[PDB]
Parts: structure tokens; sequence; C-alpha cells
């Protein structure tokens, strides 16, 4: 019957969560992942659906997401376990026609529910749909170790943080020319932190939560994972450099300007001006 | 015949020990793990039992554990090897009706015996049963690298250590609001260190052994592993931050207070007051 | 029909890219790998070829590579994915009789193309063929973490950098007696950086791209991987030592001289003279 | 026919080399491993032997090893590859009746030969046979990262180095009460470094090669691996502590004395006296 476990999107959710677990980014339940699907992705699996899908209201109306299906990670669930029991740890949800709530079509067994960061995820999907004319389809949150560490030692400022990350690996300006947004510390699992994240997502594909972690957005699971992996790689390099006493030389303004010109990207002005 | 190797609890012991080995927490024989079971868990496997179960006395009477079965790791056994030969490296034991000793029903082949830290494990199970009205079922000890390193550089004080761990990842206050107990250095494998650990377990779900490692307690293998993983993740972040010259900003008192209110936990007063 | 996926060279490309992914050297699309084959390697797989091979021009004429087949990684492709879909992420190309372009005989499906660093790869293959009388067959680029970090803190000078790497593990002088060439930072994906790399390859088997990564050359995939792994291992040791305040003792001039004599290698004079 | 690949000793050599590769201790060909067998181990596999075993002389007479079989890693071979092709990368050798040379009974295909550190291995086996009344059976060399790093920053002195390693994890005094011998830097692959190593092995189960790596001896593969893993774990902890500015508190003289008394070991006097 096909079997939705072996669908591209369940397999992709398993790969991304497992890979993030192996990176050391997702201790316990600390990360969450949502992927926007099309009806055509799930329609062939209608017989895999729960016969009697559960309904859960959204935190607030989200009419831009009306009729939209997603695959999501569950609240309190461990990225390490996704590969062991996808239907326990993931769910397929479909937002209803008013954007007021969703049905759980598959997964989230034994009364599990979507991630407690659903506001941050779905509100950010709304802003990224608008910002990218529908190209972006993934919001990923993880507890990326070196990025977290840097939030205790670098100025928590979009321009400063972006410039240091650009400097810490040549590809970074090309991968995230729009830079990294950073919020004040905020209480997690709230619609305040969720819309604050979504507002930053209007201008950046990466958003940092000081003393907590990162959110990224992109068109595909691999592109979004790779975005975060790039930023975290640069952060890893920076932690080493700072631990050795700091940069004696680095990528100059530009050199960053030449890089952006070659790759046809416009670097965030404030980060470049530093 | 079912085959107890494929039981949830043998498989779970394999997963936790293997995962801890991969983390770098359990060189050689350095860690131990005990899980309290119910008779109903093991009864279906009676035919897998040793036909003639061995009897070993406990170090002291433990009448609260009368008639209680456990699955345990063996003395001198390596976490790395559990997956290769579960019955060599694990045993199922059942404490007798007086709490004076136990029978080895399965495993611990070739005259192996339970971990030399059995006092610390079983005495801590007794105190956690009382403290949690029977909810906690696991005691896990590992040589968590960054937590160990921090015991050489942070004040070995419950309030100080707890506050720094809370600061080193936002989730920590929510995961361990009761904080981390820390003992003086003590000679391992003794009932002194075992009851000292058990006494700390009355007030905390995590206990540090300076220059040695950590003990954690929780209701399930994953929750207990995840508790330790959380604390060790924060410790990893802290080691990076301290190596870069220390915190320039951090989570404030709260912010910790707001966090606790949102998640309905009461943070350890002494750690909050700092 | 044999099946070229299971050929030694496809399997070897999978092993090297996967191993480099596991090392943390190849986030996103950040690395590339090319291996020079003989017609006799691919001829048994003619029926696996695309029936209608695509043609792509080279950036400039490369007549030394006329009629030469290679297996290559694709542009924008992830080392992590090579094992999952070799034909999506790798291609077999054969340079035409004038050295002006190549046909894609196998792989690079869905209009993928070879790595954007093809100039650096193929121009370096030309110079290594000349320098080694045809022995070298591999060019590997990765984002080797510790080597990258060191480019922010060590003088970006061939003699200085080579000497520190020699000091950081005893084998290094024996593995790379010719030292490590290092370029100025340059914009990637250009023929300028490609021939600059190729010129350094005339004199060294390793070339560093500051703030970016490393290129290595060797006769086989394992020897080339092992060359880079050796340099990166030494770099890892050095990052630790520098983070602990620097060397209190080290390998002397040599001792390096005695080492070279025993193993019959001539160490780079400028690095030795320091 | 049984198949010697699946013998306990070939499987054990695969496990130890693979595990050491995963630890990051054995880049390229950098490590070597030898295990002393009994005739009874190999006799059941006589039909797996090369029909016409090769003979190679030893570097010097070793009559204590007369008629003794070993399984060994090959010169220039990679620990990473042992699992992929055991017979290419390992050999079974049997020393002849005069101790003058050995026959390659199995493995070391395509004219491979035993490790270039065979003097250090076999001479150390001789001294450990005498020191342990035949109990020790394994000599393992690896490029243990943190131990290497410490040789640039700690005094290369047996007492000093041993005491710091004892301090860096509580188990270390119990695992290696005889301490760690350390040689001056010496040119590798020589009988000078081999007997110098063997002489240190008279008094210690671990020997450090500054700026290079470690040798360990023990009765079984797991015990020897675990010995090295323990020392390297402590070294890892120490590198973190030193990078954070050094110890503010540590294990006292003890405390070390009490530890040794409890576990019935006599700690190396010179290290204790510090
Ligand atoms: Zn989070
Ligand atoms: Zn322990
Ligand atoms: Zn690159
Ligand atoms: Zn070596």
């Amino acid at each position: 019957m096909q079997n939705i476990t072996y669908s591209w999107f369940v397999q992709g959710m398993i790969k991304a969560t497992t890979d993030a677990w192996l990176k050391g980014w997702d201790e316990r339940n600390g990360g969450n992942l949502t992927l926007r699907l099309d009806d055509a992705d799930i329609a062939p699996y209608h017989d895999n659906f729960h016969q009697q899908p559960r309904y859960i209201p959204l935190s607030q109306p989200m009419p831009l997401l009306a009729n939209t299906p997603f695959i999501v990670t569950g609240s309190g669930k461990f990225f390490r376990n996704v590969q062991l029991d996808p239907a326990a740890n993931l769910g397929i949800v479909k937002v209803d026609s008013d954007g007021a709530g969703y049905h759980i079509l598959w997964g989230l067994t034994n009364e599990a529910v979507p991630t407690s960061e659903l506001p941050a995820h779905f509100l950010s999907h709304c802003e990224r749909i608008k910002a990218t004319n529908g190209k972006d389809r993934v919001i990923m949150h993880c507890h990326a170790t070196n990025l977290i560490a840097l939030t205790y030692v670098l100025e928590n400022d979009t321009a400063v943080f972006t410039r240091q990350l650009w400097e810490g690996s040549t590809e970074c300006l090309v991968v995230f020319p729009d830079g990294v947004g950073i919020l004040p510390w905020m209480v997690p699992g709230t619609d305040a932190i969720g819309q604050a994240t979504a507002q930053e997502m209007q201008k950046h594909s990466l958003v940092l939560w000081p003393f907590h972690g990162v959110f990224g957005s992109g068109p595909t699971l691999d592109e979004t994972f790779g975005l975060i992996d790039t930023a975290e790689k640069s952060a890893q390099v920076l932690v080493k450099v700072y631990s050795m006493g700091g940069m004696k030389q680095t990528i100059s303004r530009e050199e960053l300007i030449a890089l952006g010109k070659r790759f046809g990207v416009t670097p965030l002005a404030s980060a470049l001006a530093l």
C-alpha cells in the first residue's frame, strides 16, 4: 500500500532529526522541525491516515495556512527516537479551511501533540511564505552548541554577530547574505517568542535565541539543515579562534564585498559596514 | 518463545548504554545503570530464566525493595559491549522477600555480578521511590566529560553549580528545577558514598561526584538519559564560554524566575538567590 | 551487469565523502573531490552509461587531460548524500580529444554539473601529473575545521605553517615533507583561485585557502584522505596546545632532521630553517 | 569451514581498530596493534592458512617468543580499513623455533608486512610476559589526541604526568597504579625506540612517546583498549581544565592514598609524593 513511513517526507524528517541528534544539537526534547507539504504529497497515503483524525485548535487564527498540510515533530519527543518510531514522534497535520486549527491525519500516537513551539514554527512559515513568494517550506530549531556558546560572549546584535559568522567561514556570506537576526532572551513556548521570531524571519533566514538556540528557514530539509550546519560550523571555528586568543587576521570588508559580487548576493548592509 | 533479549527493557538498556558509550561518557567500565521493573514485565519470560538462579546478599537490608525486580549492568563490564552480548553484561535480579539479597534470574553469565556501585544505585532507588511516590524507576551513573571538567574549576557547591548549569542552556531550570546536589570527593564503591548519594537524591534528581561523574534519577530510561544529557550539554556550553574568557551576558535571575513561572516549576531557592 | 555503483571507484568516492562528512569537514556543499581514472576502469560499464551523454565545455583548454576520464562530485551537492544517491551526487566525465570539454557518461542526474571548483581540481591534476610523473590521481578539497581555525591565528606563510604542523604530530614531516602551500584569501570558484592552487601544487601536496579550507593531492583516495587527515590531526593537537597557553616543549629542528634522514625524505628547507 | 574471519581474535582486532579509528586516534596508518595467541586458537583454522606461508626475519633474536603466534596490523595499513578487508590489513604470524623470524600464516595479502613498529611491539611483549608472569597478551599503540597535546604542555616526567592523569579522573589510579612511563622524543620505527619502550614496560603498563602517542599493554584487547581510553579520557578532562585556567581544586594526595588502599593497589611512589 506504498506505506507512508517510506515516503520522501517521512524519510526526510527521519534523516534531518537523526543527523541533528548525531551533531549534538538536540539533547532530550530540545529541537523541533516542521515541513510544509502539498496535498499531492499526502493524497496517495489516505489509507494510512488515522481513520478518525484528532482536531486541535491553533493558538491564533492563521488564515494564510488554510488547508495546508505539514509534517511536524511532537511535543516532548526526542530527535534521537524519530528513527525508532516515526509515527510516535512525528505527525502529519492539515490546517482547516479557516486557519483556526488542524487535524492530525497520521502519527502523534498515544495522544501526542505537535511541538510546543508551534507558534514560532507556523507564524514563521507565514512570514517566510510572504518573504520568499512561497519558496520556503521548512522551519528548523535546534540547540546548536557553538552558536549557543557565542551568545554568552559576542554582542547580541544582528550586525556584529552576522559579521563574525561571515568571517568564520568563507561560504557564510553566500549562504546567508541576509544575516542572522537575534532576539532578546524570551520565555520559550509562547506566542510572544513565536511572533518575535516570525518578525525577524521577514528579514533573515536564521534567527538566534540567546542562551537557547537557533531557528532556520529554507525551501527543503537539506537546504535548511545545511544553512544551520554552515552557521554552526563557522561558530565552531570562531570558538576555537577565540579560545586561542582571537583573530590575528580575518576576512576583510573588501573581500566580503568581492565575494558577494561574484556570487550575486547583496550582503546585509549593517554587517558589512562594520 | 518471545526471547527476553528483545524485551522493551533489555532493548532499552542496550540503547541507553550504547548511546552513553557514543557520547564518550563511559570509557572502560566507568558507568552503571539500574532500572526498576514490575513482576508483570518479566513474568512472560520465566522460561528464559536461568533454571538455577544464583543468590547474592545485599550490602545492608533494603526492605523497601522486597520482591522487586531490576535490570542492572555488571561489575567490570563495558557499556560498549552491552549491545554485543546483553546477557554477559546485564542481569535481571529480583530482591527477596526480606530485602536481604537477590536472585540473578537472567544474565550476568560466567559468574558476573551486579555493578560495584549497587549500594549507590539501590539506596538511591529507595530514596527516589519515597521522594516521587514511586514514579522514578532509573538510576544512571556516567562519566559525563564536561560536568567532570567543571568540578575542577567551579565551586563544588549546590547553589553555585546549579545556577551556572541553569544559565548554560535555557531548558535546564525546567528540566532540573530542584538543582544538582554535589558531594565531597569520596572513595567509590562504598556504602558511605552510596548513602551519601541517596541522601542528596532526597532533594535533587542529579548528584555530582567531584573528579568522577554524575548520577541521575527519573521515571524512564529516556527521561533519565535526557536529564543527564541536558546537564552535560549545558556543561559543554559552559566549558566553551569559560575557555573564551567567561560570560559577557547570561540568563538573569529575573528571566529564570519568569521561566519557572511559565513552566510551573519551583526553582531551588539557594541557586536562584545568587 | 556488474553495476557501476558497486565499482571500486564509485564505492571509494562514497567512502571518502562519507568519512569526510563524519569528520565534520563538509557541511552543506562545502567540499569537492575528483579522481582520475583509466579507460580500463570504466570500459566494462559502458552499458551503464547514459545512452546520450551530455557535453559541457571546460573553463579553458586543458590538452594534458585529453581523453581522460574522472569521477567527480557535483556542484551544490552534499557529501552527506553521496552514500544515499551516488548517481545524483557524483558523475563520471571523460575529457574530449582536444581538452576543450567533457561528456558526462554516468551520473549527475537531473541536470547536475561537476563541482564549481573544477578549475582548481583539473588544473591541479595537470600540475600534479607533471610533478609526480603521473602518480597522483586525486584532488580533494574539504573544510577541515582545525586547519581553518589556525588560518586566523598563525602567520599565513608556507614555512611558518608547515613547521607548526610538522611539530604537532611526529608523522607529519614524513607524510608531507614538501610542506603546505598557502595562498592569500581569494574569491572561490574562479580560474584565478584554481590556477593559483595549481601553481602551489607544483611544490606541495597540500594547499591552504585561508578562512576556507584545504586541498590535497595523492595517488589514491585513501592516501589523499590520509594526507589531509594527518594535517588536520596535527592542527587539532595545535589548537588544544595553543588554547592551553602554547608549547612548553616541542619537536626540535635536530629531531626533524633526524626524522627526515631515517625516512629518506627531504624536508622543505624554509620550514626547517626556522 | 569455521572461516577465520569470524574467529574471536580476528573479530576482536576489527573491533579494537575500528573503535580506535572512531575515537580519532588513528589517522592514516598511525597506530598498530599486536595480540599474542595460543596454538589452540589458530589450529582449528589450519585450512585457512596460506598454503605457502611467507617467512620474514625479526630485527633481532627473540627466543622468549619462540613458537608463538600473534595477530598483527600491517605496515602502512589504515585502522579505518581493517573492517573492510581484514586479510589485507591484518596478519597471523608464528615465530619460528629459534626466535629468529616468523611465518605469515594468514593475511597480509599483496606482499604486505607487519607494522614497522614490530620491534616496539614484540620487545614489549617480551618484557610484559616477564613482568606479568605471562598474563599480558596485547600491545596497542595509537595517536591518542589529548595525551599527545599534553606532551607539549606538561613536564615530560613520569611522576608529574602520572599524577596529573590520576587527578583527571578518579578511576585512573586504580586502572594504572604503576603510572605512565614517558620516553624522550625518539625516531620511530627503530629498535632503539622499541627497546626503550620495552624497558619502560618493565615498570608501567602505559608508555608515552612525546609529540607522537601512547603504548599500552594488558591481558585482553578490551582491557588494553580500556586502559588507553581511561588515560585519554583523563587527558581530555585535563585539556578542558587547563584551557579554563587550571585546577581550582583536585584529588588530593590523601584521597589518592585512600583510593589505593580501598582497591588494593600500590600507587607509584614518585607520583604520590608530589
Ligand atoms: Zn529549544
Ligand atoms: Zn564511576
Ligand atoms: Zn570550499
Ligand atoms: Zn605512531
